[PDB]
């Protein structure tokens, strides 16, 4: 407790660690959850991923702050004890990139969509060290994503932001929609202040079609859900046109 305003509440299978919560989703994948205190509003949860690939760890998204992001690094040290090779950050918003400085201090190599890096300062964020670029079909250009192990990085098109990207984990049932996807019971699409209302639905559908195998859809502001989250996000976006 650890009692949010937005996101998922605490449930069995979670493990608190400082101001953060971790939940194991598969033998080599964990969800990290960190909360931001907005006075007069309360605690907003954001979720990222931690992936063990052989003998290194790969991180998807920072926490809201450097301090929380260092805490993720200490949790990895305590529970995994393997070098953190890289992190991919999924768009230039505080919940996904607020802790870049913490990663760069610890020697972790960071990657973001080129557009995220160009947006980053405008959005109050530090840029990743390296820019991912994408084919017209949305798949990352492989030269720009070296040694990514099982991470399959897809740009689905503009949606929650124009720069939003997504990540599947090969050899698991998991794909990460980030802030693009909301849960199957959600009543809205979260913050649309930077959203592309015309193209959102196509981009949600493109996410689903790019990772057709995954059955566990992880997302930034809700607990992991089924593929229903994808079709539900897409219908809710259909109303935006
Ligand atoms: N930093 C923040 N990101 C989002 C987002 O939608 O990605 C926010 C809104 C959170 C909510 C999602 C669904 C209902 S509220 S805040
Ligand atoms: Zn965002
Ligand atoms: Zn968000």
């Amino acid at each position: 407790e650890i009692r949010p305003t937005i996101g998922q509440q605490m449930e069995t299978g979670d493990q608190r660690f400082g101001d953060l919560v971790f939940r194991q989703l598969a033998p080599n994948v964990w969800q990290h959850t960190s909360y931001l205190d907005m006075p007069g509003f309360g605690a907003v949860a954001s979720n990222g991923l931690i992936v063990r690939d052989g003998g290194r760890v790969l991180v998807v998204d920072t926490a809201w702050t450097d301090d929380q992001t260092a805490q993720i690094l200490n949790w990895i040290k305590q529970e995994i004890n393997l070098p953190v090779a890289l992190a991919v950050v999924t768009h230039a918003h505080q919940d996904k990139m607020g802790g870049m400085d913490a990663l760069h201090a610890a020697g972790i190599a960071t990657y973001a969509n080129a557009l995220s890096n160009q947006l980053a300062p405008q959005e109050g964020m530090v840029a990743a060290q390296h820019s991912l670029t994408f084919a017209a079909n949305g798949w990352v250009e492989p030269a720009t994503a070296p040694n990514f192990g099982p991470l399959k990085v897809f740009y689905p098109g503009p949606g929650h932001t124009s720069d939003n990207i997504t990540v599947g984990i090969d050899g698991t049932d998991i794909a990460f929609g980030g802030c693009l996807i909301k849960d199957s019971k959600a009543k809205s699409l979260g913050n649309l202040g930077d959203a592309d209302t015309e193209h959102y639905a196509a981009s949600a559908r493109a996410f689903g079609a790019a990772f057709p195998k995954a059955s566990m859809i992880v997302m930034s502001h809700s607990a992991p859900d089924s593929r229903a989250a994808i079709t539900h996000t897409a219908r809710m976006a259909d109303k935006l046109r």
